């Protein structure tokens, strides 16, 4: 999935 952080989206 997706993961929003910081201002930066990860998959995991």
């Amino acid at each position: 999935s997706w993961t929003w952080e910081n201002g930066k989206w990860t998959w995991k």
